[PDB]
DNA sequence: CCCTCCCT
């Protein structure tokens, strides 16, 4: 059980977070990990990612995953 | 006495709850009202209100400014 | 693109 903080742009977040809330809805219930992405239109954002290793990686990967598709 | 249901969105009634508990802790003590929620993650859930005019008008402005700030 | 918040 392992937690790590990604910082991120304003725009960025907002990618993880698709129209709606979906976009994490899926990041969250298909890793398995806790996620949480610190509110307020803040120009910097942390995304913290806690739980063990394979939800941490799945959770990632994800979110890699989802800005890959997003350049730009 | 009275009784009043207001229907609501899940997420809405998610904010009544806000945390822990605490949220609806607050407007049953401050509000001094019969609130009630119904179960389960239904979309649409109803929140009655049983009390005086006071306390109904109370715990309603409590709610409206929960949901107010978000916004 | 703003997400969940579980109470008698």
């Amino acid at each position: 059980i392992l937690t790590i903080r990604l910082l991120m742009h304003g725009k960025e977040v907002g990618s993880i977070i698709g129209k709606k809330g979906e976009s994490v809805k899926r990041i969250r219930e298909e890793s398995g990990a806790r996620i949480n992405i610190s509110e307020g239109n803040c120009p910097e954002r942390i995304i913290t990612l806690t739980g063990p290793t394979n939800a941490i990686f799945k959770a990632f990967a994800m979110i890699i995953d989802k800005l890959e598709e997003d350049i730009n």
